[PDB]
DNA sequence: AACCCGGAGAC
DNA sequence: CTCCGGGTTGT
């Protein structure tokens, strides 16, 4: 694994922003929301994930199209430690609907945003006594547990992309041109239970294949515009 | 299995 | 806010 140093961060966001528009790879091309991130691991030669660390070493690296209204930043994702597993959760709070992308398709789905401080149209909550301890309730109802691990977030590299062409086709094509350094992570127990950090849950099922479910991992996310309270430095690189 | 890379529109 | 995907890695 490649340890960058900032200084060579910042010299690599300049010579990726004059690179101009860059193209998915045809053998890369999956009709995936992710291939900005896959595109921005590519120049910065992450050639794998690694347990440890964040993706640079020091630095996290994430990659973001640039939309005028923007979907959270996923943080890191973990199943919960004790309670009911995310299957368990999917078994009893999943809806069948047709697929957004392909109506013809029947699914099974659990895509839901859980947070601190409200309950969701679906009756989950959070709350949080530590870090290592942030619950999932329905209702008044315990269900899970987790402990997180903050260690790979402490520092990010986190890049935007304004994009050409349809939003995940072929054709889509990025131009990163703004980078931030986000550092100095605070204790995130009250931003639990206050409902700045969000937990989504991404569960689905192709009940017209005949599939298994596919967990994609209780997601942490942040809204960007609320990066300024996870973070108490926040640096333009780009 | 349990992580990885990330999205949309309504009001 | 409700609601939404594509993968690989570890057993
Ligand atoms: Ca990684
Ligand atoms: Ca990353
Ligand atoms: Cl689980």
């Amino acid at each position: 694994m490649k340890i960058w140093s900032k200084e060579e961060v910042v010299n690599k966001l300049h010579e990726i922003k004059n690179k101009g528009y860059l193209s998915v790879p045809t053998d890369m091309f999956r009709t995936d929301d992710g291939v900005v991130g896959q595109i921005l691991e590519r120049q910065f030669g992450v050639q794998e994930n690694n347990i440890t660390l964040g993706d640079l070493g020091e630095f996290e690296l994430k990659g973001m199209r640039n939309r005028k209204a923007k979907s959270n930043l996923t943080l890191f994702h973990k199943k919960p430690v004790a309670g009911q597993t995310v299957i368990q959760i999917f078994n009893r709070f999943g809806y069948v609907k047709p697929s957004s992308r392909n109506p013809e398709v029947m699914k099974k789905k659990l895509f839901t945003t859980i947070k601190g401080g409200r309950l969701n149209n679906l009756g989950l909550t959070l709350n949080a006594k530590h870090a290592s301890e942030i619950n999932l309730y329905y209702q008044d109802e315990y269900l899970s547990t987790w402990d997180l691990n903050l260690s790979k977030i402490e520092k990010l590299v986190l890049v935007f992309a304004e994009t050409i062409g349809r939003a995940n086709s072929p054709e889509e094509q990025f131009h990163f041109t703004k980078a931030y350094m986000l550092t100095e992570i605070n204790d995130i127990t009250s931003l639990i239970n206050d409902g700045v950090l969000v937990m989504d849950l991404c569960i689905d099922q192709d009940l017209s294949k005949s599939k298994g479910p596919h967990d994609r991992g209780p997601h942490l996310r942040i809204p960007i515009s609320k990066l300024d309270k996870l973070y108490r430095n926040i640096e333009r690189l780009l």
